[PDB]
């Protein structure tokens, strides 16, 4: 008898690293692959990671700081949970929690699917529904992004918002330095109580056209890419303040899309998302779309269709929108040949069970 | 009746740049230019700094956000500071405080003497003083840091230490991670009685050999050479570990020189440390080292000494030491041929009176 | 042995109009154009103003309430600094104040510098002077800024604060309804002594680039043009609206542009103010932009500067940025040749003086 | 025991416009329709208006200073009468004030019978009779008329006077000038014991045609109507001018009509009034007399009588005098078909009972 916590990782499908303003909107769809963490009533606390071949305890209703270095992510979620908790007058007890992982390839490498954000997230889901399940699931994102966001140090969060409320979403960022500031001075209940600036995370409906994920399987070393982008922002104002000015334009229209079930809408939006990232890159000397993920776009426009990388790019998922299952069918083998490594979609759902 | 803050600016003698990284030392030592703010009671809380002819008024206790981004570093610090005096149960009554300032150039651009640590210091200082006078430094570098630190979004914080105990100091980063993962879980009381990882404030003797600052006839440009030399750590990580790694150890000889009044170890060091900034510069692509900068210190070496630019370097100021005061003055003579702009120099000492 | 004060003009730099509203910044420079009160001791109060040839009197510690139209602004200024010295426990003592201008052209037209306002401050600072000069800067303007505000009827009191700290500013209009609401039940003590809300006046760098001024004016009515623009706000709030959102924009713009010294930013910036100013116009059916003062936006920006009606146009005069000087003699000579008229400009500075 | 405060609406009957004007008259009808203030001891102050649901409370003896805008009218009016009931040394208590009203039709739209005039009115009378029940009527009109004087921004206060005194009455516009410049150096106490120049309130016979009131069910937006006509004023002064002295010209007969009771002077006053409303309409481009109110004054005359819109115009209310009331009954018969609502009509009188 113990609680299942199944967490769904996420991919961009449009808006990347324009999403990292605040303000900004992004669209983002969760995925069957997940993160399962059970959690059990124990004789002491317990945390078993997929990185750790051994698992680490700590006092009860007290503080989690092992050695390690994969144990940041969950580990800065426990304690943020538990300090919550403790605030709302709720009492700990022991428990023991095993995570496991869908979000890693064969080889062990991340598909980049946000398991940083699912780990995040499964955490948050499951020692809330064990002490306080009433809670609501605004303020489960609220607790998840600030855990999140400090031991990243930087990030939009889009992605602890997709796997918190799986499904498809549009998500606009917070206004993250408000946060920031506010996190030296404020309490945790009181972040919860108040409502975030710009913040807004919005429900869509899963599009009719079929949509495929290829794995680029090219390990990024995001800590560049992005980084080399950050440098460019404070360089070329110009060229990044349109970036983003297109990519406002861009989304509002692919969001119409949505409301309007319109797929030809759809497939002219991601095309031009694909374009202002090129046009991003290019002008910025970086490789967002390597040449796998070019042919990835490439292959499922010429299907018909639309596609694009998804994420900060150099490696790992593209996605594409196909006008049929057989056109998508078609798309797959063709990408399999490239070298692309198709990964069967289901639009994730977050699945907690007490069975 | 009022009570005056004098908070010294700064200025950074030695291990620039690696001082970002936690654990890592720099040698700073304050000046004789001073942030004055005075405080006093009033009906309404004030705050006057000093480009704006009008003050901004908050709740008695209440939260100072102000929309101009002047106001930034000393509203957090108020902010920190009241959050932590309710937590003390102190009671909050109405202030007026007003900041004046010695750290611009007459026509109004920064000399780079550390303003926002100044601020920042002055007003947890004005705010202890008045509601808890029997805090420790330490306890007040620490509320200092932290208001700092999450309005910077990075710094080591030596400025904030230079500027809190005055006279000369050996300044070792704490464990930077450590402090912002905790800033999500755990309380500004908690942190105040905490010992933080890796921290080190050692205070120094005045050095016998003259010290000697110049401003280079113009402000910098930082958006770049912080951005620049951030992007390198991650790029090319084995000569950034060698800078670090050295960097370390000449700061051991500067103690030690200091420690045992060894001139020539002095300035050996001093060459040293701008030697591997110059070779930072240079594999990061960039220029520590303007050319009056360059002007600065080749000339401190010819007189017999030692100088080197102080902080990010791409401009403000340069320092040097030299054997006599003759030669210093002879040195500060060929500067403003130069160009450059001698800035006549007194350790700075923090005062706090209540007259 | 009589005191002298000495009160510059003002010019309004960007802003204009959409300045009324509360909390909408413009920015002014004073202009080297002075109105000149001279107070002395006497048998009996005495105010001499260049537009009558008698002066009027009236009894030590009372009223001013002369039936002249043009004693208006002058009179309320000596009646509230009476009002507020009685409240200090100051007694007054006769006086004889004779004000002279350079505000007005050799035809007895005034050039729009704002004399209503520079009369008001003239009035305050002497009597403030003589009677209590320990009254900070920020109480000086308040007293003006009420005086002014309730014979003007309307207005931001821009103009005052431009006289009154003379120089570059940048003003934010204090909350409008706030004050005037407050007229009825506070008295002018408790406006001295309270925080007012949105109000500020930040004092900037005089920009590098040549400013010329050009009275390409002819009195024509201003208030013709002032209750014009009132009306559209009514009419056309979605238009009246646009323009302060576009002017917000670009304000922002201005203040980052004199903050960072960027030249080209300044240029740009003023460019689009004029164009906003001319839309106004036109969907207002206003004339702000007069032909000549077209003429002498125009030139000035073939000249590869920029230029701008400045206040309420429809005559008065027109300002501009010239790349260098040799371009802004160019200008002025383009100017002149169009049947403009030249005003050597320097920043206006007040001055009081007993000798 | 609660104490119940009735304040009648209020329909300008001849003089509109020019009312404005200081020293020009106007003739205004209270109606039997009102606004109902009940007030109470409680243990803290509560103000309940129709517009809010929830009441707002301030100390005792405080300020009322809300953030909803519908709160400046009544807000106003506590404000200034605490100040008075203090100046007189009375001590304020914590009191419970609900604000009903019957100024609305069914569909929540104001008649346009002086909701503001109205409720300002029922303020004063309320906290007067409750701790200053001697005070005159004259003094309760200055504090309504300075209170809504100054949130309004405009008016004649003729509605204040009509909501004050009950049944019919020639108003007397005191010198707006004169007043407006003294609210910046004269306490409010002074403004109570000065006569007010110009200000005349003279209590008339109700004539005897019946007098018809009908809504033309159309809101109207004042503010735009006011703004137009006081830029006519400055676009051309002729025209309104002869608007002016033609209007003193037919007040001067109306005022004689009611006098003697001249029936037939009544009835061509109005249409001369009509007439003139009618050309400044014109003139100006401001639609006074909408075609739903041209047809009410038209029948009316064809009728036998005369008619024409009250107040602003452009809406609201028009009335209308008849021969006799079967004419009276024949008249609202075509009105109704119009679609003009009836409004029942017989003088409005203010109800203060204390029981």
């Amino acid at each position: 008898n113990k609680l299942q916590v199944k967490i769904p990782g996420k991919l961009y499908v449009a808006g990347e690293y324009a999403v990292v303003e605040s303000g900004h909107t992004a669209i983002l769809t969760a995925v069957n692959r997940y993160i399962t963490l059970t959690l059990e009533d124990s004789e002491r606390n317990e945390l078993w990671i997929p990185h750790y071949e051994n698992p680490v305890s700590w006092p009860i209703g007290g503080e989690l700081k092992p050695d390690g270095e994969h144990w940041t992510f969950t580990a800065e979620a426990i304690n943020i949970a538990t300090t919550f908790l403790k605030s709302e007058g709720i009492e700990l007890t022991p428990v023991k929690m095993v995570i496991e992982t869908e979000l890693i390839d064969q080889s062990g490498a991340k598909y980049g699917l946000g398991s940083s954000a699912a780990a995040t997230v499964a955490v948050i889901n499951a020692l809330m529904t064990k002490f306080y399940p009433e809670i609501s699931m605004l303020k489960k994102f609220k607790l998840a992004a600030l855990s999140h966001l400090v031991v990243q140090g930087n990030g939009s969060c889009g992605d602890i918002a997709s796997c918190m409320y799986g499904g498809w979403i549009a998500y606009t960022t917070f206004d993250q330095e408000w946060v920031k500031h506010r996190l030296a001075y404020k309490s945790l209940e009181w972040f919860m109580k108040e409502p975030w600036p710009m913040l807004q995370i919005e429900t869509l409906e899963e599009p009719v056209p079929t949509f495929s994920v290829g794995w680029t399987g090219t390990p990024v070393s995001t800590g560049k890419l992005v980084s080399q982008i950050h440098a460019f922002k404070q360089e070329d104002s110009k060229n990044y303040q349109h970036f983003l000015t297109r990519n406002n334009e861009i989304m509002k229209q692919i969001i119409q899309a949505f409301h309007t079930k319109d797929e030809e809408l759809l497939y002219s939006s991601i095309k031009e998302n694909r374009r202002i990232l090129q046009e991003l890159g290019t002008k910025a000397g970086v490789n967002i779309e390597t040449s796998l993920l070019k042919e990835l776009a490439d292959s499922a426009e010429n299907m018909g269709g639309a596609g694009k990388s998804s994420g900060s790019g150099g490696g790992d998922c593209g996605i594409a929108f196909s006008k049929t299952k057989e056109l998508a069918e078609k798309l797959v083998n063709e990408w399999e040949k490239l070298g692309i490594k198709h990964l069967p979609f289901h639009t994730g759902r977050v699945q907690i069970t007490e069975g």
